[PDB]
């Protein structure tokens, strides 16, 4: 690999692993459209299994970027419209607070304060309907952004309804397969367990537990190679042969709302480049605080901007992931770890690396 990439990655990540006590980590840097991989430590401490380029990590909320692109692909296929009322897909949502809430609001966390998490007690389809029917919005739709699994999660579930496929089948056939993400999974098959890293929380080995809308909001597991290919695909959508998928990727990076320096896409979040780490942290869900922020609609949405820092953070109880890329520089990075460490530290490292290589 080019020495400049080798050096900045090792000089940045080694200290990070030491400071955060991360058991295992994989990093990919995409430079001028080529991936370079790095691994450290352990996927399974007790069984002494090292992290490799084939190790599966829980992506946590980075899964939302796949959900956003799958929704974009459905829009491109003419199956759904973001301007469609949620009730068009779920007529059973008869409670009056749902009047005026569209798929756009669900996809962008602007429905009026849907909760951060779906309660553990909510499991079945009937439980889910009851939960959304009982939810009382704090605000009118399209006025404030409140990051939430229950918002983009519902968007993903509804977006695939016209297809006639389960969410998992739609993701596999319309996104994973076309992009050759052959070691990316919503449910890890038994044959792949030998490569599934354990997450570590308070020193205990853990894997994510089943939950309602998990697949849609935080349930994808993937390798550093497939994630590098996902970044490549999002950096250069015009190279994608499947027209609706190319279009869907472009729709997911469009700018729908602005709050401060941040713009909300479908799954992806974007800031204009150049920008410093402090601004990225404060202009993203990478902050320690859970924040309600008024938003300004971008009418109509701005098509994907090349000079942007496009990114997404993700976590599960035992994992911490981060993806960021800058289209106009053909540069990107994926950082996958089996410990859920502070988001600001992820942004700091990613920025240090990409700024050095830009
Ligand atoms: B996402 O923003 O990473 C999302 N992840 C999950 O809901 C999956 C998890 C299961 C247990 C812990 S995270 C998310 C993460 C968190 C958090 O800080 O743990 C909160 C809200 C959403
Ligand atoms: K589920």
């Amino acid at each position: 690999a080019p020495q400049q990439i080798n050096d900045i990655v090792h000089r940045t990540i080694t200290p990070l692993i030491e400071q955060q006590k991360i058991p295992g980590m994989a990093v990919a840097v995409i430079y001028q459209g080529k991936p370079y991989y790095f691994t450290w430590g352990y996927a399974d401490i007790a069984k002494k299994q090292p992290v490799t380029q084939q190790t599966l990590f829980e992506l946590g909320s980075v899964s939302k970027t796949f959900t956003g692109v799958l929704g974009g692909d459905a829009i491109a296929r003419g199956e759904i419209k973001l301007s469609d009322p949620t009730t068009k897909y779920w007529p059973e949502l008869t409670a009056k607070q749902w009047n005026g809430i569209t798929l756009l609001h669900l996809a962008t966390y602007t429905a009026g304060g849907l909760p951060l998490q779906v309660p553990d007690e909510v499991k079945s389809s009937s439980d889910l309907l009851r939960f959304y029917q009982n939810w009382q919005p704090a605000w009118a739709p399209g006025t404030q952004r409140l990051y939430a699994n229950s918002s983009i999660g519902l968007f993903g579930a509804l977006a695939v309804k016209p297809s006639g496929l389960s969410f998992e089948q739609a993701m596999q056939t319309r996104v994973f397969q076309p992009l050759k993400l052959n070691h990316t999974w919503i449910n890890v098959p038994p044959a792949e367990e030998k490569n599934y890293a354990w997450g570590y929380r308070e020193g205990k080995a853990v894997h994510v537990s089943p939950g309602a809308l998990d697949a849609e909001a935080y349930g994808v597991k993937s390798t550093i190679e497939d994630m590098a290919r996902w970044v490549q695909s999002n950096l250069k959508p015009l190279d994608i042969n499947e027209k609706t998928l190319q279009q869907g990727i472009q729709l997911a990076q469009s700018r729908y709302w602005q709050t401060g320096d941040m713009y909300q896409g479908l799954g992806w979040e974007m800031l204009d480049w150049p920008v410093n780490p402090d601004s990225i942290i404060n202009g993203s869900d990478a902050k320690i605080a859970l924040a309600a922020r008024p938003v300004k609609a971008i009418t109509p949405p701005t098509p994907a901007v090349r000079a942007s820092w496009v990114h997404k953070t993700g976590a599960t109880g035992g994992f911490g992931s981060y993806v960021a890329f800058i289209p106009e520089k053909e540069l990107g990075i994926v950082m996958l770890a089996n410990k859920n460490y502070p988001n600001p530290a992820r942004v700091d490292a990613a920025w240090q690396i990409l700024n050095a290589l830009q």
